[PDB]
């Protein structure tokens, strides 16, 4: 039994069903949403810092810790150890994700850009994993829908995301930055950096001087470290103490809109007035994830 779906390299044909998986680099929290936690075996480290990845795997001693890096080679040992029936990966090396595809697992690879992507991208999980996400992914567009709708004729503010340094930022063909965009960003970072995350000059993001500035959740800067930065002081988003960071939540996964949410309630807090948030949040989580009212509660905002 089989099924074909379509990747980053095309199309893939995945053996069914699925009994043990993998997750490399993106798509943490899809376990989460599917309920299908005691199929995996392996994810990336960085995933149990997730709040909803707290709260819903229940045996995380479980599941092995793997490597969070993109770049370095895949640890081919440690896959087939593992055995896993399928790997789901972020490719941030082609070449080293196409090595590894030569040892006889299959993978299912991605390099999700935008919100739209990675909804594409978790439907073809889905398939996999033969669940109906229908539903879920529903919830998610009209939470995209509502605040476009909300963002209708406001001028985006200028602002800037940063990552694991203070002039890290993320440019054309970056999932953080559609995530800026639908939050109502104008993300400098679109004239500076022609793909994903790279790096830019300190004396250009002065000049620049964005309005507001949000730091990546992975990042070990806090916004402290960014509001106290010498170099920095000129800027408007620190003289006005714009300086966000964004919520434990995973970019490539089942809360990318509530992350595009989070940051237009930061940048254009006028733009939703006679919006009960917490009631969307709450009915968020119950559709995605099937909390409860009291599993819900620690996930409301503020
Ligand atoms: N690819 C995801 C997860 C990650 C953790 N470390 C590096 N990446 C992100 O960049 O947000
Ligand atoms: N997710 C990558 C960033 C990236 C986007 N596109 C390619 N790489 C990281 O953790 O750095
Ligand atoms: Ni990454």
């Amino acid at each position: 039994q089989e099924v074909k779906v379509k990747d980053y390299f095309g199309e893939q044909t995945i053996k069914l069903p699925v009994s043990k998986i993998i997750y490399l680099g993106s798509f943490a929290e899809v376990p989460a949403m599917f309920h299908t936690w005691d199929r995996v075996v392996g994810i990336s480290d960085y995933a149990f810092k997730s709040d909803i990845v707290k709260a819903t795997l229940k045996d995380p001693e479980r599941i092995k810790p793997m490597s969070s890096d993109h770049v370095a080679a895949l640890n081919v040992e440690l896959l087939k150890k593992l055995s896993p029936d399928l790997v789901v990966t972020f490719v941030g090396n082609p070449k080293a994700v196409e090595h590894a595809k030569k040892f006889g697992i299959s993978f299912l690879s991605f390099q999700e850009k935008t919100i739209a992507e990675v909804m594409e991208d978790i439907d073809t999980q889905a398939k996999a994993l033969e669940v109906d996400a229908s539903k879920k992914l529903a919830k998610m567009q009209e939470t995209l829908d509502f605040i476009a709708e909300r963002l209708k004729g406001v001028k985006k503010k200028k602002g800037v995301e940063l990552f694991h340094k203070a002039n890290k930022i993320s440019g054309h063909q970056a999932l953080d930055s559609d995530i800026l965009e639908k939050g109502g960003i104008d993300n400098f970072g679109l004239k500076y950096v022609k793909f994903g995350r790279a790096d830019i000059s300190v004396e250009k993001i002065v000049k620049e001087n964005p309005e507001i500035i949000f730091i990546w959740w992975i990042s070990p800067l806090s916004p402290e470290d960014v509001l106290n930065n010498p170099k920095f002081a000129t800027i408007k988003a620190i003289k006005n103490k714009q300086v966000y960071k964004l919520p434990t939540m995973d970019i490539g996964g089942p809360r990318a809109p509530l992350i595009s949410l989070f940051i237009a309630l930061k940048a254009h807090p006028e733009a939703f007035k006679g919006v009960d948030i917490n009631a969307i949040v709450k009915d968020y989580y119950k559709v995605v994830f099937d909390l409860n009212d009291a599993e819900v509660e620690p996930f409301l905002w503020k």
